[PDB]
C-alpha cells in the first residue's frame, strides 16, 4: 500500500509518551509498506544529517513503550531557523529520499515544520541551482507532507484536549503531593507547591482539583485586588475547622491582575507574616518531565502515531499540513496553522489583560473545572434549606473513585441546603437501615482513598424491597444517588419497574457508573477503569521484564472484567502484548495455532519473549490452563510457558489523578441534575417522580455529559453477560493486532 | 505478665515508619498485659495533657502500618525544656498512672526524654509540696523508665546502623532520580539534586552510589582545594566518552575544607561557566519525609517497637535509659547517653575541621562506601595488565540486582587490568560458547535495571561438562564469578567436585547469591529479596484495600519462594497478615480450624477483613484451593473467601536502592577477593586452584562479609528442598503471630 | 475390543493437528445413523494434552454437532475374580518357574552350600513368541526403559493399524 518514505523526529520539551508515539509511527509505517527513518536529536540532526538519519526495522523501536523521554534525543537547533539550515535539512531528506515527515513536539517545533514545508520547493530549486542534486530528483521529491503530534505536559495547544504526556505529568505531581500530605498532616504545616506549565494553568488546576488544595494560582484566572486578605481568611478557616493541613498550588507562570508574576516565595512569606503557620515551599521541577508513561498516554500516543501515518500516506500537496488531536474521545485531525494561530491568540489575549477573552477562547471546560474547584474547596454558607432529603449508595465491586464521587456529591448537596444521608453496604444496607446523616467535615480526606469508605455489596433490591420501602419512608428520602457498577444499574432499574406496586419508590434516582470493567451502559468510561488499566499495565510490565530475563519464555496473563474485554484490550495495547483473547472477538483452535506459530517465528529474532492476555471469561472451554498446555506443547523446544492470574490487584491502590477528578466532576454534575429534577417533580406539597426521565445514568458520551434514562438503556443492555450491546472501543483491537507482528 | 502502664509518643521530624512502630509498641504492650496510652502531639501534648492522652485498644492502631508520617502528630514543644513544663508533664503521667514512656524521635527528643527521667523524683517532690498529689501516689510512681526509638531519615545517630525511616527516604529519592534520568538522558542535561540530611551525608552517598552519580558533595569528606578544576575534568570526561547525562548529588549540609556551605546554585553556575553544559537544579524537599514506608522500615519498626516494650517491662531504676538499634542484622540495645554523646562528639569533630577524626568516629563502613563510589564513578587508567582472564555468569531465576553486581564486578576487574568476559545464559551459554569480552562503557546504565541483561538459566554444568571445559580452555578463563541463586551454588559445587577428573576446572570461583527466595546458604540476605518483599507488600496492600471495601472478606494469597518461607514471613509482617503458612512451621487441620475461628471472632469487630499468606510449597496436600474451600465452608454466613496467586510480579520491576547498593558492594568485594586468590594460586607460570578455599560464596553474615568455601557449606545445605538447614529469620515468626490477634 | 474411534498412546506421539483430524472425523460420523463416539486415552500418553484438555477441545470444536463427557476407569481395571486364562496361566507359570528353580538350585549346590553368582541364576519366566523362556535379569537390562518402566520394543504395536482401520 506504499512505495514512499517516512521520517520521524521528536523536538522541544520531551514528555513521557513520545516513545510510544515513535513506536506506533514506525510500526504502522512499516505495516503500510513504507520505509521509516529515525531522525536523531530533532531538528539539529535533521540539519546535520549523516549518522543522525538511519533506517528502522520492526525491532528498532522494540522495548521502549514503557520508557519516558525519547530514544532519539530531541535536541534544540538554531540553524534550522535560518534558510541555510533549512536547505541543508531538505538536502539530507532528499539524499535519503524522504518526502514525508512526522514531528512530535510543541507549538514551536510544529511552526518550524510548516515553515519548512512552505518553502521546500524553493529549497530544492536552490539546491539544483548550486548543483547538489539533479533535476530528476527535484521533480520526484518536489513536495513535503507534514503530520504533527503535540507532545507537551503543559496542555496549552488549542486543538487538542490532551497533549501527549500530560496525564503522566499529573501522575508524577500526584505522587509528589501524596508524599507531601503525610508529613504536612503529621506536623500541621502549610505547603506551597510550584508546578510546571509554561504559561498555562491546566496542570495546577487539575492537580489542585485532584488533591483538594486550599488555594490555587493560575494565569488564566489571576487573583483579584487585595487577594491576600481573602487567602488569609480561607486558610484561617480551614486550619480552624478541623483541616489539619493546607496545600497551596501555584503554577510557574501565575500572575496578578497587572500581569506581574507572583512568586511562591511571596506566598510563603505572606502566610508566615499574616497567619504564623509553619510552612514550606517545594518546586517539583523536572520530575514532571520524566518517569514511565501512564496507561492513557501510551494508548493515546499509539492511536495518534497510527493516525499520523495514515495522514502522511493519504495527504496530497493541496492538503494543508495537519495535526492529530483529541475531540470528545476520538482521534480527530485538524490543520496545523489554525491551531498554532489559535494558541498564539489565546496567549496574546492573556498578555493584553483580556482574561475573559482568553478564557472564552480556550474552551468552557477549564472555567467549569475552575468553578467546581472553588465550590468544593471551602464551605459557602447555604440559605435555601430545602425540605429535600438524599441518600448515596455504593453497589457492586469497589472501584478507585467512589470516595471522590461521594465527597463531591455530599458537599454539593450540603451546599444546596439538603439533608444528605449515606448508606453503608449499598442496597443491602438500605434494607437493613444503616442510614446516617453526613456533614461537610464528615467526608474530608476521602478524595485520595481507593476502595469504598461506605462499603459496597452486590445485593439487588427486589428481594428486600419491603424493607427498602420502609427505610425510604422512615428517613423521608426523596432521591437516591447510587454510585456503582452494573449491579447499581440493575438495582435502579428494579426500583423503577416496581414504582407501580410501591408508591414510595416514586423517587428521583441517578447512577454514577463506577467499576473497573467498564461494562455499565450509557457511558464511554466508568469511574475506576483508568486505575485498573494502570495497575494491570504495571504488573504486565514486570512480567515482561521477568520473561526477558529468562529468555525464550511466553506468559499467559488472566485479566478481570467479566465478559467485557475493555480492560484486557487497552492493557494489551499499553504493554505491547502479542494477543488479547476477548469474548467480543470469538476465537477457535485455528486462531490459537496461528498465534503459536507467530510466537515461534518471533522467537527466532532478538526479542525472545512473549505475552498474551486472556479475559477471565472470553471462552467457555479454552481456559487459561488450556492455553498454557497448548502453547507449551506446540512450542516445545522453542520456548516454555507460564501463567499469571492478576486477581484483585487490578482494583488498584490509590486512584489516579483522572479517577479523582472524574469522580469529583460526576458527583457535582449528578447532584446538580438531581436537584433540578427534584424541584421539578415537587407539586402540591409532595415529591412524585413517576416518569422514566427521573431515573437516569450520568455518563460521558462521545462529546460531553448526558443523562440517559435507565429504562431507555434497557433495549441496549445485555443482562446475561452484563454489558451493553454496542461498545465504542472495539476499534482499538485493530491497532492492538497491528502493533504486534 | 504486667500490671503497669506504657506511654508512647513520636517527636521531632517525622519519618515514614513511625506508624508501624506505634502499632507494634501498642500491640506488644497489650499482649504483655500492660495498659497503653497514646500521647498526641509529642511533648506538647505530654505537657498539655487532658484529651492529648487516651487509652488505646487493639483497634486504635489498626489500618496504619502502610501509612507514612505519624497518626499521633509529633508537634514541637518549647515549654518542656523548662522545669515548669516538665513537672506538668510528670503530673499528667501520674494522673493517668504512667510510669513507662516510649519516645520515637531523633537525638533532641531522646535527650529531653532522659532529662525528664533524670529529675522525675524531684518533679514529684515539688508536686507533692504544692499539694497536687498525695504521698502514696508519689511513692507508687516514684520512678520513670525510658525506652528510645530513633526515627529519622538522616541516619546520623551513632548507635544505630539504620534509623527508622531512612530506607523509605531512599525510596523517595530514587523515585525522583529515576524520573530525572529519562529527561536528562533525552536532552543531554546535567542535574544538581539537593538531598536532605541535616549535617549528614548518608542519604547523598547512598543515593549517589545507587544512581551512578558523576559527583558527590557530603560534609564528612569535604572537597579538596581547587576542586572546581577536578569537577570540570571529570564531567568533561564523562560527557565526552559516551555518558549522555551527568548527575550531581549535593547534601543540604555540604561544605568546603573551610567549613563554608557549598550551595547547589554555585555548582550550577560553575558547570555553566566552565563547561557550557545545559543544566538544572532540583531541591527534592519534604518529599523524602513522606510516602508509604518501605518493607524494611515496617519490619524494623515492628521489631524495634516490640523490643522497646520488652525493655520497658524488664528495666529497673538502676538500669540506665536505653535505645534499641541495629548491630549487624539483629536488634541490640544500647544506653541512651552513650549514643547521644557519641553523636555530639562526631558533630563537634566535624565542626572543628577534624574530618579524619569524625570519619573514624562514625564507623569505617561510610569510608568504604565512599571509596567504592569513587572507584566506580570514573575510569582510573590501569597499569597492572595481568594475564588473568575472568568470566561472569547469571544462573537461576532473574533477580533485581544482578545487573548492578555485574556492572560493579566488570568495572573493578577492568580497573585491575584483567580481561573480563561475560557469559550469556549462564552455564548453558558457557557450554554453548556465547562468551564475549566486555569493556567499561559496555556495562553503562545497567545499575538501574531489573532482571538480567546477560540472561539466566537453571541449567547445571555436569551434563555439558566436556563443552564447559573446552570453552574454559579456549578463552583461557582463570576465574568465574557466578551471580545467581541455589542453582549457582549447585553448579560451582559440581565444578569443584569434578576438579579431579578435569584439570581446567582447577579454577577460582566465587558465588554472589542473587535470588528472591533467600535460599542460598552462606548469607543472611540474597541479592533481590528486598525488591521482592516490596513488590509482594504492595500487592497485598492493594488486596487489603479491596477486602476492606467489600466488607466481610478473607483472602488467601500465594507467594513464591519454593520451600523457603522467608518471603511469605516478612511479607506477612509488613502487611499485618493474620497468618503465613510456611514449610518450616508444619501445620495440620487443627491449626487451620484454629485460624478460621479466630477469623470468625475478628469478623465481629470493626475490622471485618482478613488476609492469610501461603508459601507456594508449604504443604503437600493442603494447597491454596484446599484452604479456600475450608475457609469458605467453616466461615459460611460470617464471611466469604477469595484467592490470589502473586506470580512473577514478585520478581519486581526496577531494583530498590538497597538492591542496587548491595549488588554494587558485593560485585566490588567479590572481585577483590577473586584477584587476591588468583594471584595467590599462580605458581610456575600457570594458575592452579585445587584447595576448597578457592571456591566460595560471598555473603553478609550476622556482622560483616565472609567467604565460606562451597564444599564447607555442603554439610549445612538441603539439596532436596534447596535451602540451608538453619535459617536466622525463624525468630520473626513469633512477632508475626503476636501482632495478629 | 470395543470399537473405539481412537486410542491415544505414549508410543504413538500425537500433536494438536491429529486431535483436529479426529474431531472432524467425529463430526463426519455424527451425520450418519451411528451418532456416538468413544476415544480412549492412556493415563500418561501426553505431558500436556491431558483428558480435561481433550474434553475442552472436543466440546469446543464439536459445538452444535455433539457434546462430550469424560470417564476415568480407576482401579476397576484391576478386575474382580481372574478370568479362566489368568487362572491357568498363573498356575502354569508357578509350576514351570518352580521346576526351573529346583533345577538351578541343585545345579549351584557345591561343597555343602548354595552359591549362585552367575547372571543365569536370576531370570524372568515369560511366554515368548513361541513358548516359555527364562531370560536373565541382567540381560534384559539393555532392552528396558527404567524411566518409563517398560521394554524398548513391544510386539503389540502392530495391532494399532487394525484399530485405526476398523474405525472409519
Ligand atoms: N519560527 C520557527 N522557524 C523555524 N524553526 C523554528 C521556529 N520556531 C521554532 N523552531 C524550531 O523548534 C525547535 C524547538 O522549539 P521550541 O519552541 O523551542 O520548544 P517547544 O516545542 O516546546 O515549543 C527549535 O530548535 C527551532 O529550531
Ligand atoms: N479556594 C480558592 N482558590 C483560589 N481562588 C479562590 C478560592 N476561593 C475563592 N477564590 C477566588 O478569590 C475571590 C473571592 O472568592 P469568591 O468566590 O468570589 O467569594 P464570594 O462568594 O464572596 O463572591 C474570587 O475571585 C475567587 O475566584
Ligand atoms: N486519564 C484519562 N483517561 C481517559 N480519558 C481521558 C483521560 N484524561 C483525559 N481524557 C479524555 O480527554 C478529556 C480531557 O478532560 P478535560 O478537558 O480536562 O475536562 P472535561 O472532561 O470536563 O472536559 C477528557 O474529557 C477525556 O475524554
Ligand atoms: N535538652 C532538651 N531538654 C528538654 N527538651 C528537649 C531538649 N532537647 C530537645 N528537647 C525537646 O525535643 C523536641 C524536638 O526535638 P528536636 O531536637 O527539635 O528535633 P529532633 O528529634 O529531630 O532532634 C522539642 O520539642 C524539645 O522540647
Ligand atoms: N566522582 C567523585 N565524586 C566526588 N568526589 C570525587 C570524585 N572523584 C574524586 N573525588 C574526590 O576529588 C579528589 C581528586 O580525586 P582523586 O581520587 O584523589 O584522584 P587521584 O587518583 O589523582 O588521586 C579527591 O579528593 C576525591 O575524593
Ligand atoms: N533495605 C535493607 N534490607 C535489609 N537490610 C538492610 C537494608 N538496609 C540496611 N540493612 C541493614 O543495615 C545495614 C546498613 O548498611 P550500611 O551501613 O549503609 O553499609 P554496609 O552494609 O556496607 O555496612 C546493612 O548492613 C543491613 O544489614
Ligand atoms: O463486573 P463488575 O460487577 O462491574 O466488577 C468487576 C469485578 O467483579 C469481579 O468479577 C470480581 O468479583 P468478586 O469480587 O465477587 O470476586 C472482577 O471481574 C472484577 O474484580
Ligand atoms: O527458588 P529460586 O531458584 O531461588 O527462585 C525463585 C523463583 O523460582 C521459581 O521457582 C519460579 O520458577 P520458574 O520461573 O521456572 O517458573 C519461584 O519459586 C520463584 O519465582
Ligand atoms: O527544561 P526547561 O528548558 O527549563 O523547560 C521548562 C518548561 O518545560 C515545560 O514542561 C514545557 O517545555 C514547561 O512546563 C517549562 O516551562
Ligand atoms: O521540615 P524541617 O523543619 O524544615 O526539617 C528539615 C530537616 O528534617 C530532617 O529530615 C530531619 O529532621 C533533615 O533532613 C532536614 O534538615
Amino acid at each position: 500500500g506504499a512505495g514512499k518514505a517516512i521520517g520521524v523526529l521528536t523536538s522541544g520539551g520531551d514528555a513521557q509518551g513520545m516513545n510510544a508515539a515513535v513506536r506506533a509511527v514506525t510500526r504502522m509505517g512499516i505495516y503500510v509498506g513504507a520505509k521509516v527513518f529515525l531522525i536523531y536529536e530533532g531538528y539539529e540532526g535533521l540539519v546535520e544529517g549523516g549518522e543522525n538519519i538511519k533506517q528502522a526495522n520492526w525491532l528498532s523501536v522494540s522495548n521502549i513503550i514503557q520508557l519516558g523521554g525519547t530514544i532519539i534525543g530531541s535536541a534544540r537547533c538554531k540553524a534550522f531557523t535560518t534558510r541555510e539550515g533549512r536547505r541543508a535539512a531538505a538536502y539530507n531528506l532528499v539524499q535519503h529520499g524522504i518526502t514525508n515527515l512526522c514531528v512530535i513536539g510543541g507549538d514551536g517545533s510544529l511552526t518550524g515544520a510548516n515553515i519548512f514545508r512552505s518553502e521546500w520547493g524553493s529549497l530544492l530549486e536552490e539546491l539544483v541551482a548550486e548543483g547538489k542534486i539533479s533535476e530528476t530528483t527535484a521533480r520526484t521529491y518536489s513536495h513535503l507532507n507534514i503530520a504533527g503530534l503535540v507532545g507537551s505536559i503543559d496542555n496549552d495547544f488549542c486543538g487538542t484536549d490532551m497533549t501527549i504526556g500530560t496525564d503522566s505529568a499529573l501522575h508524577r505531581i500526584m505522587e509528589v503531593i501524596d508524599a507531601i500530605t503525610t508529613t504536612a498532616q503529621s506536623h500541621q504545616r502549610t505547603f506551597v507547591l510550584e508546578v510546571m506549565g509554561r504559561h498555562c494553568g491546566y496542570l495546577a488546576l487539575v492537580s489542585a482539583l485532584a488533591s483538594g488544595a486550599d488555594w490555587l494560582f493560575i494565569p488564566e484566572a489571576p487573583p483579584e485586588d487585595g487577594w491576600e486578605n481573602f487567602m488569609c481568611e480561607r486558610l484561617g478557616e480551614t486550619r480552624s475547622r478541623g483541616s489539619r493541613l493546607n496545600i497551596i498550588i501555584i503554577a510557574e507562570g501565575a500572575i496578578d491582575r497587572n500581569g506581574k508574576p507572583i512568586s511562591s516565595s511571596y506566598v510563603k512569606d505572606l502566610v508566615v507574616q499574616r497567619l504564623g503557620f509553619d510552612t514550606r515551599v517545594t518546586v517539583l521541577g523536572h520530575v514532571q518531565r520524566g518517569g514511565t508513561p501512564s496507561a492513557f498516554d501510551r494508548i493515546l500516543s499509539s492511536k495518534m502515531g497510527m493516525e499520523a501515518v495514515m495522514a502522511l500516506l493519504e495527504a496530497t500537496p493541496d492538503t494543508p499540513a495537519c495535526v492529530v488531536t483529541l475531540s470528545g474521545n476520538q482521534s480527530v485531525r485538524l490543520p496545523l496553522m489554525e491551531c498554532v494561530q489559535m494558541t498564539k491568540e489565546v496567549q496574546k489575549a492573556m498578555d493584553d489583560k483580556r482574561f475573559d477573552e482568553a478564557t472564552q477562547l480556550r474552551g468552557g471546560s477549564f472555567e467549569n473545572n475552575w468553578n467546581i474547584y472553588k465550590l468544593l474547596a471551602h464551605q459557602k454558607p447555604p440559605k435555601e434549606k430545602s425540605n429535600f432529603s438524599l441518600a448515596i449508595l455504593n453497589v457492586g465491586a469497589p472501584a478507585a473513585g467512589m470516595n471522590a464521587a461521594v465527597r463531591s456529591a455530599v458537599r454539593t448537596g450540603i451546599s444546596h441546603g439538603h439533608t444528605v444521608y449515606v448508606v453503608h453496604d449499598g442496597f443491602e444496607g438500605l434494607a437493613k437501615g444503616q442510614v446516617q446523616e453526613v456533614g461537610w467535615h464528615d467526608v474530608a480526606g476521602w478524595l485520595g482513598r481507593g476502595g469504598s469508605m461506605l462499603g459496597t455489596k452486590r445485593t439487588l433490591p427486589k428481594g428486600q424491597l419491603e424493607s427498602i420501602v420502609e427505610n425510604i419512608r422512615i428517613y423521608g428520602i426523596h432521591a437516591l444517588l447510587v454510585v456503582g457498577g452494573f449491579e447499581a444499574y440493575e438495582g435502579v432499574l428494579q426500583l423503577v419497574e416496581a414504582r407501580g406496586r410501591y408508591e414510595e419508590l416514586c423517587i428521583v434516582m441517578c447512577v454514577i457508573p463506577a467499576t473497573i470493567s467498564n461494562n455499565v451502559p450509557g457511558t464511554d468510561f466508568s469511574l475506576g477503569s483508568d486505575t485498573a488499566v494502570n495497575a494491570a499495565m504495571e504488573s504486565c510490565d514486570r512480567i515482561k521484564q521477568s520473561a526477558s530475563g529468562t529468555k525464550r519464555r511466553v506468559f499467559i496473563v488472566e485479566t478481570m472484567g467479566g465478559y467485557c474485554g475493555y480492560l484486557a484490550t487497552v492493557t494489551g495495547i499499553a504493554v505491547g502484548a502479542d494477543a488479547a483473547y476477548v469474548f467480543e472477538d470469538p476465537f477457535n483452535i485455528h486462531d490459537l495455532k496461528v498465534n503459536v506459530e507467530h510466537m515461534t517465528e518471533k522467537m527466532k529474532t532478538d526479542i525472545q519473549r512473549g505475552l498474551v492476555l486472556r479475559n477471565e471469561k472470553c471462552h467457555d472451554y479454552y481456559t487459561t490452563e488450556f492455553l498454557y498446555n497448548l502453547y507449551s506443547s506446540e512450542g516445545k523446544g522453542v520456548f516454555d510457558c507460564r501463567t499469571n492470574v492478576l486477581g484483585h490487584l487490578q482494583q488498584g491502590g490509590a486512584p489516579t489523578p483522572f479517577d479523582r477528578n472524574y469522580g469529583t466532576k460526576l458527583g457535582v454534575k449528578a447532584m446538580l441534575w438531581l436537584s433540578e429534577k427534584l424541584r421539578e417533580v415537587y407539586r402540591k406539597g409532595r415529591v412524585f417522580a413517576n416518569a422514566p426521565d427521573s431515573a437516569c445514568v450520568i455518563g460521558l458520551k462521545k462529546k460531553a455529559v448526558a443523562f440517559s434514562p435507565v429504562t431507555e438503556l434497557k433495549k441496549d443492555t445485555d443482562f446475561e453477560h452484563r454489558m451493553p450491546r454496542e461498545q465504542w472501543w472495539l476499534s482499538l483491537r485493530l491497532m492492538l493486532k497491528m502493533l504486534a507482528q
